[PDB]
């Protein structure tokens, strides 16, 4: 019922309490552990908005006060008559901060308590969410002074009405099967490219084609809009000793911007709630540029490095990679984007851990997502023991849109 | 039941059915994912069935389920455990037994080769003397001279556990630690402990950077004794790098036979306590975590020093540029000595294929995912991509307390 995290590098002992507050279930059982699976009404509202509230209450140390009791009995009314309840923004503000605080995926939660948060439940229209996202982006990117922020749509009501964005980052670069056989562009994108086009679309048909938003509102047929050119920060990709690494045309955009996830706060379902804050290195360097279902340039980079790519054991993709990563983090910083590398990631992950154990009990963490898919041990993460579980508010993956609505 | 395992790189998708027969647990609760935790005497009454289910393992393996030599084995299992409490395994059933615990170990890479696997029965041992030979004997076939061979040398089960044999060594061969008055230490720090155990058991040490420890042995409950491995029987790799020529000046070098001897073998619910097992290295094991965990010899800076990286600011990446670097000079030296050793690119492609292949004969292959993606370049690997259940199948291999926590000294 206790349990104790050790670090193998540094002996150092944790305790966690803070597991027997989770709620959901984790995929694993007694005989069968998911740990490397990537995805494994009125009544059943009011605890879900108990448990919430209870816990906002007790963090202004205000547990059992009038106000207290107060907002649980107005917010028990409001779920009898409604079947639903709105939020204070305090509440929301508290909600977001917290949903990110327990996102067990996310190397970069030290940051969770620095979230600017946009409540966009005032919105009706496809129109609407379109002015809310440029505003976001223009927010967070800050020319290039990066910002970590969150905007949040109307809750789920009857589930024939949600909000959605159908990207799964407000910014991505579109994927066109070619008569090659090759693709072009980003691979991951192709079935949603596909679905603009269908939609309207004119894609121009390049490599590196920021693709437009499509946004759906209140259960509504979604709709297609451009972001303004001039509001997606881009930055080309240069190495400080190959001068030859130009010449890939590469370039990636600043702004890392989750958008297909869904926020649940005291049962309450945000479904479309994009967040954003800013890229480590390796997301680039090792995922985007060198995942064979991704670009895929490891080959091209280590020709041109005139490797030996006869056998696997002279680490020419190794060689390669480390390079590719460090034309990454190169290129950010001269164009001083705000870009973190997987050293100091981690190092500041283990820090916040530490925090956590000590002021709240505990922290869930993913340990295969949060040892970076390069030199893994070399990070002190891959020498900690961490322990996953699934505490609310929350961030939940959810089907694509495309699967499930209908027109 | 049908569990399906996806490959997010390939779209592959596996069904696993094997995991039905799992029996241990796991640590996860259906609240809790313990997957990153390094750690998560018999009656009779609790023996049979294990015994049992063994046998019926085994003899379905060799298409003779059901028949009458299954069945007199069954009966003949049976009635030792009645009068004397325990049993004995056939040399075939140890044989089988061994290969399975591999081919179970769902944190081992390796796994292609669980069937090559040479078995050395030294249940006959009844002393130190007489294991120190059995180890020297394995030594060398495994060694042979650097075209390296798996095996595995398995000595009497635990009968009371007041009577256990054990190898105090947690690998047959290992580099003393020595902890300095200064607060450094000289030589492996891993071994810091089990050195200074070494050296109050009599142990004259050179205390050098690489000493090869000594045996430490225990027979049959009795109190540990000190032995050398004859040196030529020792095989090392100087470490040496293909373009940088100070490489060689580091001093560095490692031995070729990885030996990890402080396992536990459960086999038809029997329990061979000291059972010292080898195969051959992956890269890896020696150029990333021995050389560049901060808590072993960490090298990472004084290389990086000799390439002159800018050591500034970490951002510049010094620590994987070295990194990658210590790891091609591992795998140079080996290959130019003639030492069998496999890169982390061909062992994780050999266990993806491995995997498939036991997904379609065996219906499933337990994999721990934490341990079988290397601990550099996780990604460009294809195992990084590779969805895995991990779940425990008898026989296996388990972790056991040191014994120098539990041992009663007996003087
Ligand atoms: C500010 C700096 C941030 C850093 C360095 C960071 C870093 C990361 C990284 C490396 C991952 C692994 C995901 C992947 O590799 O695809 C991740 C996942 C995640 N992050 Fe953070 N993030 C940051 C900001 C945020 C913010 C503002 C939120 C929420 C408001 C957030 C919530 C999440 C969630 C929910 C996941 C799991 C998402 C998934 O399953 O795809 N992160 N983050
Ligand atoms: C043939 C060459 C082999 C290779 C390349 C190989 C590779 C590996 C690697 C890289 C690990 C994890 C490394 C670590 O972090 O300690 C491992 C673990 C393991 N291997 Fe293998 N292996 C081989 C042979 C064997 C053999 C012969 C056995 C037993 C018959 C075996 C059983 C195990 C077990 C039980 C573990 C988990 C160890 C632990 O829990 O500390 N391996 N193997
Ligand atoms: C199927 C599925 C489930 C899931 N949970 N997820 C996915 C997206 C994949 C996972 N892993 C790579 C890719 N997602 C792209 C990277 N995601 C950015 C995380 C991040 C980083 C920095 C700042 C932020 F605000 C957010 C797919
Ligand atoms: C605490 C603890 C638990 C556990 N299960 N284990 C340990 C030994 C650790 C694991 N990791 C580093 C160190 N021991 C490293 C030795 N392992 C080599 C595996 C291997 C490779 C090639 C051929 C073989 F036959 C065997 C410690
Ligand atoms: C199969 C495995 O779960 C999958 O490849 C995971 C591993 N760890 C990861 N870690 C992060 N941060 N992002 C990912 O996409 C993945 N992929
Ligand atoms: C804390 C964490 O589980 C621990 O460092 C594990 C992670 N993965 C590993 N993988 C291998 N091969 N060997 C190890 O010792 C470890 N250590
Ligand atoms: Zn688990």
């Amino acid at each position: 019922r206790f349990l104790k995290v050790k670090n193998w590098e540094t002996d150092v002992v944790l305790t966690d309490t803070l597991h027997l507050k989770s709620t959901l279930e984790t995929g694993c059982t007694e005989h069968i552990c998911m740990g490397s699976i990537v995805l494994p009404t009125k009544d059943q509202l009011f605890p879900l908005a108990k448990e919430f509230l209870d816990q906002y209450y007790s963090s202004i140390k205000r547990f059992g006060s009038k106000a207290h009791m107060d907002r649980l009995e107005e917010v028990n009314k409001e779920i009898e008559s409604t079947s639903t309840y709105q939020l204070k923004d305090t509440e929301l503000i508290y909600g977001a901060k917290h949903a990110w605080r327990n996102a067990s995926r996310c190397v970069g939660r030290i940051q969770w308590s620095k979230l600017q948060v946009f409540d966009a439940r005032d919105c009706t229209t496809a129109h609407g969410m379109f002015n809310y996202i440029c505003n976001h982006v223009k927010y967070a990117t800050n020319k290039g002074n990066l910002r970590s922020a969150i905007t949040i749509f109307p809750q789920r009501t009857d589930g024939k009405h949600d909000f959605r964005v159908w990207n799964s980052q407000l910014i991505r670069y579109a994927g066109y099967k070619q008569p090659d056989g090759s693709t072009l562009g980003d691979p991951a994108n192709v079935q949603f490219t596909e679905i603009c086009i269908q939609q309207g679309w004119k894609a121009p048909r390049g490599r590196f084609d920021v693709l437009p938003l499509l946004l759906q509102a209140n259960g509504n047929d979604p709709e297609l809009f451009q972001i303004p050119p001039e509001l997606v920060l881009e930055v080309p990709i240069r190495h400080p000793k190959f001068d030859w690494f130009k010449d890939l045309g590469l370039k990636w955009y600043g702004l890392p911007a989750v958008s297909n996830m869904l926020l649940e706060i005291g049962g309450l379902e945000f479904s479309a709630c994009p967040f954003s804050g800013w890229y480590m290195g390796t997301e680039i360097g090792v995922r985007n540029y060198c995942d064979n279902s991704r670009y895929n340039i490891l080959e091209e980079v280590a020709k041109k490095m005139d490797l030996d790519m006869r056998k696997t054991s002279s680490l020419w993709k190794d060689q390669a990679l480390v390079e590719i990563n460090i034309a990454v983090l190169y290129s950010f910083q001269s164009d001083k984007v705000t870009i973190v590398d997987h050293h100091s990631a981690t190092e500041s992950f283990i820090k916040h851990m530490e925090n956590e154990y000590r002021c709240r009990g505990g922290c869930p963490a993913d340990w295969v997502w949060i040892v970076p898919p390069m030199s893994g041990s070399i990070t002190p993460v891959f020498h900690q023991e961490m322990l996953n579980y699934r505490l609310t508010p929350s961030f939940e993956a959810q089907p694509d849109p495309w699967n499930t609505h209908v027109w």
